[PDB]
């Protein structure tokens, strides 16, 4: 058994497949997708049997600014783990594990998450993979909170006009629109889902996949909508291959902090909902939620349909 | 706006997959199943605006014997309850659960369970319905502990047999291993267990989806394993339209408690799920699992699918 960095992304792509497909299908374009424009100092390190890779660890360190953010070097990301099922129980994991945790700490790394990095695939430890907390619990990880990707099938229900608001507008993108997209961003939020827009717009992202809530000229708000035109294919619909052929998805949204709890959120997400359904869209996630903002999307006739924890290791 | 008792199973049935059909999805013969054949004390309360059904409960007390186990009538349970999505927050939930909890109270009902009833659709709180934890608990429900349904793709995996202690064998039940089924189940699972073959028997289940393990001439052991062949739709394959082609499902599990802990579930379970791929079964589901056993089925390439969450009323 050795350990040494690959980027065998065919023989990743499988072994994930064999070990997690069910509930997480990966696909090659993906892989390559989310592993290739990651910005982040970033490595693969597989477990080979001879020529046979059987375990894996993805991991990355905070090296790459976050829109108005420089990066905090302290951090540190576990992409993803996984052995292969024959091979469990013989150390593999610890090793793989091991070799990450040592070099991301050797590099300055204090905090090391489960997930949740750039291009992630985890937002944390998917409760598909429950049994893995304690291999985490007793490698120093806490077990924190839950975050969830809810599923609803827009095609099933009507939804009635939220209440008419005089100056609002809810529109998709047009060109036009980048300037002021960009200012709105820089002043409400500028780290990560403006580093977001930075760097979708650069690997096509499409305005049409953009929804923005103005009050008269002013952006407020935005959407980042995704139905199977889509080029880039985003946290939403990640798992696409359980969504059916019309699949879609939506995340992140937001609202400018001064225009919150007014039912504005909820006419973005309304008039975002209405643009996806006449797309033709039938079963989309909404990504990465947390569990006290579920009933605003429950409304709408979103369910939680994966959960992942949050999972934290501080290094002493 | 009327409360009252409602007889259309298609329009229960439609509420159903309006409301919650992405992630259990029902159909009539499901539905008519479980509900035609439950044998306790039981109900279906409908809301109702004009002739249009906005709501619903199903409900049951303990009233039918479990075996050799008489009913124990301070048990009730929630069988399932849902609310059209645009009724919400109109008091209509409460109305139903109100109503449905009275008439268990006034029939000497105890302790009130949310699923986990004969026939049931849930063991307990599905996590999709994670927001409804909040309407139990302040109805007086306390969540407890939660259980598994877990899913593989049995197609995708290779396992070595287990080392096998001479005079043990396992082969699917043929007719004449009946009353030695018989026998053992009223030693070793004379309630519940004991209760479900003699039903199931009745109405539709073969021996073709019985494994046994035998010591000798003695049945020791068994499993209920299903696959598209199966005229019973058990509790492994009730949502089976989101396996696939080729699906199936192992569940109930149980070895004599005199020949626990020696390996010889793991056998059963190995031979079952070789019986099951040599059946063509693809992604299959072993439902209602603890979390302290998850491991067990885990070397096996099983991961959590659904989780549900125990919740019980004591009646003050
Ligand atoms: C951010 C994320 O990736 S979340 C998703 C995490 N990944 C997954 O869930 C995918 C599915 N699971 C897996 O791939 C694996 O179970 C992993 C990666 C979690 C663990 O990998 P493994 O190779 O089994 O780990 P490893 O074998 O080192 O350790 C597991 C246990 O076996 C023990 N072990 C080590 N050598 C042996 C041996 N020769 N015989 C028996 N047991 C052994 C270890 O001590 C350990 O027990 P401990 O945790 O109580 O210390
Ligand atoms: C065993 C099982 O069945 S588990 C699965 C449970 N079912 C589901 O999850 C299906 C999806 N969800 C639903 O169907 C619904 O949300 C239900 C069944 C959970 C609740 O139905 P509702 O009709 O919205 O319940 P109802 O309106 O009475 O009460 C809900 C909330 O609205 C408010 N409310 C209560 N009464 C009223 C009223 N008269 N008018 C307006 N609002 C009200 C309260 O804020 C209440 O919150 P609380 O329950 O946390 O106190
Ligand atoms: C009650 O209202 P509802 O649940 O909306 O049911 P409907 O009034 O649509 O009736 C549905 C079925 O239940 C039947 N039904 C109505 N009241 C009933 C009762 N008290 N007992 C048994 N069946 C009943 C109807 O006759 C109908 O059956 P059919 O199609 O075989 O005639
Ligand atoms: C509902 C929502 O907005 N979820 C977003 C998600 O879409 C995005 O992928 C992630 C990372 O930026 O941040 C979450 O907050
Ligand atoms: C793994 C297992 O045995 N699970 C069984 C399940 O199959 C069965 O449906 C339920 C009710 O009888 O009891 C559970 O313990
Ligand atoms: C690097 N990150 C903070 C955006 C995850
Ligand atoms: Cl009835």
């Amino acid at each position: 058994m050795e350990i040494k960095e690959t980027y065998d992304f065919s023989s990743i792509v499988d072994l994930w497949n064999k070990n997690i497909g069910t509930v997480y299908p990966m696909n090659l374009e993906l892989f390559k997708q989310n592993y290739i424009n990651d910005r982040q100092r970033k490595k693969i390190m597989g477990a080979f049997n001879g020529e046979i890779l059987i375990g894996f660890v993805i991991y990355k360190q905070w090296t790459y600014k976050s829109g108005s953010l420089k990066p905090n070097h302290k951090i540190g990301y576990i992409n993803s783990i996984i052995v292969d099922i024959n091979f469990r129980h013989q150390g593999i994991g610890t090793k793989l594990l091991d070799a990450a945790e040592e070099e991301l700490i050797n590099s300055g790394v204090k905090i090391l998450r489960c997930g949740s990095d750039t291009y992630h695939f985890f937002p944390g430890i998917p409760l598909e993979c429950l049994p893995s907390e304690e291999f985490f619990l007793v490698r120093g990880y806490k077990m924190q909170d839950y975050f969830y990707d809810l599923i609803g099938d827009v095609s099933k229900v009507d939804f009635k006009k939220p209440s008419i608001k005089d100056g609002f507008k809810v529109n998709v993108m047009k060109p036009e629109d980048r300037k002021g997209l960009f200012e709105f961003l820089e002043k409400s939020f500028s780290g990560r889902w403006l580093e977001e827009f930075i760097e979708f717009f650069q690997v096509g992202m499409k305005e049409r996949d953009i929804v923005l809530i103005k009050y008269k000229t002013s952006v407020i708000g935005f959407s980042h909508i995704y139905d199977n035109k889509s080029s880039f294919i985003g946290p939403p619909i990640y798992w696409k291959a359980l969504l059916g052929h019309n699949y879609g998805g939506l995340g992140p949204i937001g609202i400018d902090k001064t225009y919150r709890k007014q039912g504005l959120g909820r006419l973005l997400l309304y008039e975002s909902l209405q643009i996806l359904k006449k797309r033709e869209v039938k079963k989309m996630v909404i990504n990465w939620t947390e569990k006290d903002i579920i009933n605003f999307y429950g409304r709408f006739n979103f369910m939680p349909w994966k959960a992942y924890r949050k999972a934290t290791k501080e290094v002493k």
